[PDB]
DNA sequence: CCGACACCGCATCAGC
DNA sequence: GCTGATGCGC
DNA sequence: GTCGG
């Protein structure tokens, strides 16, 4: 973290814009600035330097300009005295509570944990899981966490079904030594893109896992993806491990390369290579990457059989999971 | 100047 | 119920 | 907020 303290101050900028001010490309624009500055090998000296970067405009040169001079960014000190802007900021750290319903609540008079508890009521079921794990979910996950939790998720898997194959992607993937949380891609021969000649093969999962305990609660579940909380057990006398957040994708095995692709991610990662994509005339997406014909319109589905094949179709160098945290 | 900005599953609600 | 728009987290 | 045509 060279130039940690502008790419902090660029992330509650982006924050700022989409949590408050509801602009999408902005919050965009701003993550992307923070992301090309995080990698930059230099301790930037001044705006202009970073200016010379791509995503770093000439607002973001002045603010680097501002903050490199005083420490800190008067845009950002008047933000934070803004009771309204603090307010909805807070909410929107409760999963579940996206920009919208955090100025709704805030109209209503919620405002506060202390508001947010009193008023149970008044929150859709994810909501209130958020608000109970509140305290947990801002917790990191040691890795050393994350390599007992996939022994218990790949291993209870197994059992379901010897041909299930579960990987661990998003920054555990990515070599990360701590993650927000713990993604599963789930893949079995009974699903292709061709067929699904076995129904319930997500729940059967979920269910194995709750059954021994491991998944808590549930955030949201569908016939592909499962959002929900799960605990690793604790020993004896031993104080309990904090509630985690796991995400678990069941995507058709014959399309396990582009399902890995983009669950590794990053999200930024995965932005600027499908970007770079439709500019070199492919779309891609977690199933495929198809060829973008004149009308605009995709095309078929490429044949795919290794993450290189798809950096190959966009005229990209391979690039390790280690070195897609962007 | 200015249109484009990655792409999608599940939850919830309004209209028919 | 079916469908489409919108929210929220991927 | 930034960028490409
Ligand atoms: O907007 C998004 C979010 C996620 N993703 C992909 C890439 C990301 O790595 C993966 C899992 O999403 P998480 O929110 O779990 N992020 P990640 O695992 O990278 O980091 P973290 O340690 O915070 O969970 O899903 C996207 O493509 N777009
Ligand atoms: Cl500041
Ligand atoms: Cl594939
Ligand atoms: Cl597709
Ligand atoms: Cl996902
Ligand atoms: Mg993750
Ligand atoms: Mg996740
Ligand atoms: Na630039
Ligand atoms: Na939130």
């Amino acid at each position: 973290t060279l130039n940690g303290g502008i790419t902090d101050m660029l992330t509650e900028l982006a924050n700022f814009e989409k949590n408050v001010s509801q602009a999408i490309h902005k919050y965009n624009a701003y993550r992307k600035a923070a992301s090309v500055i995080a990698k930059y090998p230099h301790k930037i000296k001044s705006g202009a330097e970073a200016k010379k970067l791509p995503g770093v405009g000439t607002k973001i040169a002045e603010k680097i300009d501002e903050f490199l001079a005083t420490g800190k960014l008067r845009k950002l000190e008047k933000i934070r005295q803004d009771d309204t802007s603090s307010s909805i900021n807070f909410l929107t750290r409760v999963s579940g509570i996206g920009p919208s319903a955090a100025r709704k609540f805030v109209d209503e008079g919620i405002k506060t944990l202390e508001d947010l508890r009193k008023n149970e009521d008044k929150l859709n079921h994810h909501q209130r899981i958020g608000l109970k794990y509140f305290g947990d979910f801002e917790k990191r996950i040691p890795r050393e966490e994350m390599l007992q939790m996939q022994d218990i998720v790949l291993n209870e898997v197994k059992k379901v079904d010897s041909e299930y194959i579960a990987t661990v992607c998003g920054s555990f993937r990515r070599g990360a030594e701590s993650s927000g949380d713990m993604d599963v891609l789930l893949t079995h021969p009974s699903f292709t893109s061709e067929s699904t000649k076995q129904p319930k093969l997500l729940h059967q999962v979920v269910e194995q896992l709750q059954k021994v305990h491991f998944i808590t609660d549930t955030l949201s579940k569908g016939e592909t993806k499962f959002m929900g909380v799960c605990q690793l057990p604790s020993k004896n006398d031993e104080k309990e491990y904090p509630h985690r957040r796991i995400d678990i994708r069941l995507i058709p095995k014959d399309q396990y390369y582009c399902g890995v692709l983009y669950f590794t991610g990053s999200d930024i990662f995965n932005k600027n290579m499908r970007a770079h994509a439709l500019e070199k005339g492919f779309t891609i997406n977690e199933y495929t990457i198809r060829p973008l014909g004149v009308t605009g319109v995709a095309g078929e589905p490429l044949p795919v059989d290794s993450e290189k094949d798809i950096f190959d179709y966009i005229q990209w160098k391979y690039r390790e999971p280690k070195d897609r945290s962007e």
